[PDB]
């Protein structure tokens, strides 16, 4: 059986996955600070680094379907939005990215994106969001 | 007026501290990505938060030293800027504190004095390391 080894490995691996997801969202959020071609350039560079080829194509479909960025479920980020970032494990390889959009205002909105993680040769990558 | 001085000074210092935190958190996030796009964001963040004279001083210190004078390091480790602490020192000078290479055997406490100016309600950093 070995409960302690299964438990501590599961806890470690989940925290490693959470760490990558946190790094993606903090890096991606910073790309919204620029208001020129470099904003999109960095945003796409970060998506090329952290997301799989399959998910990036699904994000384009959702960009075409909605009129919002499916990664943040918004058009833009207020500068205080990512300070409320909180990631946690759901089940299996699914994690939930939580943050409050427009915190403090009359348009304050709780955002909750389920994201799925794959490990390729030691590197963690997000391979799906918002289940289809 | 003792109380009005105390309330206005506390409000304004927190607004100045708020801007400095926003600069450092945003600027630190540019290191999470690599290449010309990461550097371009760093420069965009500098344009937003630093004065034209300070950006010219930082470019001089980039040539003069072998470290980024904003962070006093070549790069940032994972979760260095999670230790960020900003406080008022005196007049318009504030101290930015963070632990470089936090958790590692080479961890180093960093303290950067930064001077703030208000230009028509906008807070900008106009000098660092006097």
């Amino acid at each position: 059986a070995d409960v302690q080894a299964n438990v501590s490995d599961s806890s470690r691996i989940e925290q490693e996955a959470i760490g990558m997801i946190e790094d993606f969202y903090e890096a991606y959020a910073a790309s919204f600070m620029s208001t020129g071609k470099e904003a999109l350039a960095l945003g796409d560079s970060i998506k090329q680094k952290f997301l799989t080829k399959e998910l990036i194509e699904k994000v384009d479909r959702l960009i075409e379907a909605t009129d919002a960025d499916p990664i943040i479920r918004a058009q833009d980020l207020g500068e205080n939005d990512m300070k409320t970032l909180s990631v946690k494990h759901l089940n299996d390889n699914w994690y939930e990215v939580n943050y409050t959009s427009a915190k403090g205002s009359q348009y304050e909105r709780a955002v909750s994106i389920p994201v799925r993680v794959v490990n390729v040769d030691g590197q963690y990558l997000i391979d799906d969001i918002t289940p289809e």
